């Protein structure tokens, strides 16, 4: 086997496929500038290269969030995810503090999932 | 083949299963307030996890090892992880300081294992 | 399937392989006491262990990567790791800030690889 990858550019592609794995790079928000809004954006673009990569949200495997203030926004962040993710389909999570390559942004996310 | 789930709630699963891989959400500790106690119970959840997901001590492949203070507890939680860990079957490991959901915790794991 | 393990020590493996899979422990770099130069070196160091773990960097799957300094340094280790990357191969990627566990080091890089 030889892994395929998704959006290629000089530093990162957006997803590498191999044997029914997908690795996605961390997104970040688009233009939204509030908490809540970056979370949907960044769960917009997961969505996304989930279905360009072969797989889909009911099939994520894993996921590292990283906020860049945990105390301030995890509310919200929880708020957004819970309500995107399909019913009873959650996967396994893990929320941690950590500042992202641009100030602005206030949430990034690291998918692994299964393609389908 | 599909994921299987293992606890889920409507932001989680404790444990995912997919195809001899087993991916845990990152665990926290129980009520002790001190990086060692609190190591050891970190340690202590993910071996219980393990079991349910059918892997085992013996067979992780990777642990993300977050500390609220790295300068001040690495040595501690070095402790008590070289003493958990089954001798001579030491996994990937990768230790970072970050935030965690709660002030109170001083530690959280991240491990992804092999079933069994 | 069992777990191989290669450059095993009471704390960790430098690589564990498992499935067609390699699971490298975040890599730090050498003596080097600048960005440039310890983002070299922790490539260094990776290009070798994917070699004795039967990998190779044209096979990257993930690359987490601490940045000390996200604002300080993300620049200079974008340059050495495009330059160093195989052309047109690069993996997925996450690039966050954290300490790590000695205040020298500036990068740390966490990489899971495919078999070959």
């Amino acid at each position: 086997m030889e892994p395929t990858r998704i959006a290629t550019n000089d530093r990162l592609s957006a997803a590498v496929c191999f044997d029914a794995l997908v690795f996605l790079s961390g997104q970040v928000p688009g233009q939204a500038e509030d908490i809540h809004g970056q979370t949907r954006e960044v769960l917009a673009k997961i969505d996304a290269l989930l279905a360009e990569a072969g797989s889909r949200k009911e099939r994520i495997l894993s996921a590292t969030i990283y906020l860049k203030d945990i105390a301030r926004d995890f509310a919200a962040l929880n708020e957004v995810w819970t309500q995107w993710l399909p019913t009873g389909q959650a996967p396994s999570r893990t929320t941690v503090q950590a500042e992202l390559a641009r100030p602005s942004v206030l949430v990034e996310i690291t998918v692994v999932a299964a393609r389908g």
